[PDB]
């Protein structure tokens, strides 16, 4: 019923954009379009990408820099580069090794794995791929309090060192590709099966999101932090007022995101929202930035604009489709090498230096 | 031949502006004008004060706040309120108990004492007032590297937990009041007993600046860092490029200041420079802000604009000023209570909340 790729191999990554077309040749049509697609006619996914041309990097010369160091620290974790893996559901749509393959790439590379509540793999299967590597658990909340306590407890017992509350998906975005393809999951989701009564296999994302909590309030941020005793990120923030609210409600981190343009349509590109959120956060908690990171220049620009790290999504999954853990690893390696070049050319010896960069304002936008 | 006030008493502080006119009727004209005055016709001291009207606080309603907490932490010092004592020379111009009196106020209140290299008191006199309280030592770098080694060694033996490298005073400001008054220090500087080769009574103000290092470079920042093994603040920064330079040269903090308008004339009001510096620093190191803090609203606006703490200067000294005598522990207590009010009216439960305030841009400036 679903024949995902199974080959494991390193891949030569020239750029991450070319991975999308390459993955379209190996991933079944429905699954591929679930991964690649976005809301409406995808204008906000294009905005995520074109937003990077709004703020341009300066080359800097005679900066006394050599062999830049990409390493950084977040919430007590030293990581190889200032990027983590975003929480993404159902990795088995990309590759038979599913979340275990992604986890092995992430742990082998040296950064943090975010586990989706809508994983097709069990915590045991992901833990085998991680081999001790650090992990954060992304909760899609149950409506039932006890089921949230049980999910959180399972995640922390598996070794989670933060909780990501994704709050921007109380209902599905208008994902026209998935509507046209009548996309349903071809396998179950063991972590949230408890609140689907029946199995996620043959269900639409509309109906799984429909089972999760719609009426998320700030109390939920408080109650997740109190129960887990772990730092809580609030993910999906695009408006500075939600950042201030989340922090005052007990969040330990702000995760700036529009879900890869999969949720609200005719909204800004994610990168354009980052400065106003960073200025309102004003150093109170760490910021993770995502939605549209494709190049080392994007990592640099996010850091220069207030993000502590970025999260990587689609490009890593396309890498998993093309090579299993080694393909996914190839993408993480591409980003680290890509960033190293950009650090050398911007005069940046280390990740802190990137946070100090001035960017050129491009008022003409993409067409210039 | 200098008759400073000696009376010890609490003062009912309605506002800090009135402390300037209050004090002199022993309180000597030359010393008072040394403390109160600034460069040129004082237009930049007036700019320090009027800059607070450029960004205005909003009252915030139904914010679920009571009994705000003013406490904060800087470089692992827990302090009672987000303000420290600025390094100021020659407290004996204000009061016979000189720097020991200031130190006792600061220690009893519960914040950090900054010791000027140009103290009229020995470290042991100041230490007696501090009674184990935290202290940072402010250095005026030496041409003679041995003198830098020796003063860094005394400060650390003295229990300093940071060094303040003041870099904005390589030559004196054009302080017209002191020129017209023919002002000379009426007592010595025991801490800089090593440098002045001749006499510490017979070196007016230009010659003491003269014996110091004019040719401070980034290497000076690196060398203070390596020698002290203490965090180094670079004090006097008004331009964002100097903040980036200082951090890359090993500074552990940025101290945004124009020295109370006592140095470069026809420069911006210090508060106007703070956001560009905070944006460039982008959380890399803590920021201290000073030059013109007179009210709780000023502390709040500095925090909302990127400072971790502010430093207090002239109002605390008003140990001496014009009419009847006022400035000390009462002034620190005034600032704490004034900040508490502003926190309640802005919806701020704690110091972190102040860092998230949005300010109203007043393009009309002071006359409105
Ligand atoms: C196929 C796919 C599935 C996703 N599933 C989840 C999810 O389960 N939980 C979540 O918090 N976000 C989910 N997201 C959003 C990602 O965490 C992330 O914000 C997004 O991938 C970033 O955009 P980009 O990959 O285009 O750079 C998903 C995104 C993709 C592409
Ligand atoms: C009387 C006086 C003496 C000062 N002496 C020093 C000094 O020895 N070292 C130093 O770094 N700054 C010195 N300063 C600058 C202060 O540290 C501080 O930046 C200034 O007082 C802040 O301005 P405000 O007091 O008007 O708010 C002095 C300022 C005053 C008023």
């Amino acid at each position: 019923e679903y024949n995902a790729p199974s080959e494991i191999k390193y891949i030569d990554v020239v750029n991450t954009y070319d991975l999308e077309e390459e993955a379209s040749k190996v991933v079944p049509h429905g699954g591929f379009n679930y991964i690649a697609g976005a809301s409406g006619d995808e204008w906000t996914k294009r905005a995520n990408d074109r937003a990077w041309k709004h703020k341009l990097l300066y080359p800097r010369l005679a900066q006394d820099v050599e062999a830049p160091d990409t390493s950084t620290e977040i919430l007590g974790h030293k990581i190889k580069a200032p990027f983590i893996m975003a929480p993404i559901a159902a990795h088995g749509l990309a590759h038979t090794t599913k979340e275990a393959g992604t986890a092995r790439a992430v742990s082998e590379f040296g950064t943090i794995m975010s586990i989706s509540a809508y994983s097709g793999a069990t915590f045991e299967e992901i833990s085998e791929g991680l081999n001790g590597g650090p992990r954060w658990f992304q909760i899609y909340m149950a409506k039932d309090d006890q089921q949230n306590r049980d999910i959180l407890d399972e995640a922390k017992s598996d070794g989670a060192t933060a909780i990501i509350l994704t709050a921007d998906s109380t209902v599905s975005g208008n994902r026209d590709r998935d509507v046209k393809n009548k996309f349903v999951y071809p396998f179950g989701m063991p972590i949230v099966q408890r609140y689907l009564r029946g199995t996620a296999e043959g269900m639409s994302l509309n109906n799984i999101y429909g089972a999760s909590k719609q009426k998320i309030s700030p109390r939920d941020i408080e109650e997740i932090a109190a129960h887990s005793g772990l730092p809580v990120f609030v993910k999906g923030i695009q408006h500075p007022e939600d950042a201030d609210m989340a922090i005052k409600r007990g969040a330990s981190g702000i995760w700036v995101s529009n879900h890869g343009a999969r949720q609200l349509y005719e909204a800004p590109g994610s990168f354009d929202t980052l400065p106003a959120i960073a200025e309102r956060v004003n150093k109170r908690v760490p910021i993770v930035f995502d939605s549209g990171v494709r190049r080392g220049e994007h990592v640099a620009k996010a850091l220069a604009s207030g993000a502590d790290v970025v999260a990587l999504g689609r490009p890593v999954l396309f890498g998993l489709a093309l090579g299993g853990w080694q393909g996914a690893y190839s993408v993480l390696d591409y980003f680290q090498k890509d960033l190293t070049r950009v650090m050398q050319l911007t005069g940046s010896q280390n990740v802190e230096d990137l946070k100090g960069l001035d960017l050129f304002d491009n008022p003409y936008g993409y067409e210039y």
